[PDB]
């Protein structure tokens, strides 16, 4: 029942207040998903919500 969840694999560095800073090993959820472009979830490491590069995080 809605248990896809995701996971990051790199230490992305937010460029502004629109992205997030998740590191490899941290987990995240999925409030949105533009696909073929960027993503959106709440950093479980702190709770900030922003965009994420699909070329960094992946599913598990």
């Amino acid at each position: 029942t809605a248990g896809k969840i995701f996971r990051a694999m790199y230490d992305y560095m937010a460029a502004d207040a629109d992205e997030v800073s998740f590191k490899d090993g941290d987990a995240i959820i999925n409030v949105q998903a533009i696909d073929e472009g960027w993503m959106y979830g709440t950093v479980q490491r702190t709770g900030r919500t922003g965009m994420l590069p699909a070329n960094y995080v992946e599913a598990i």
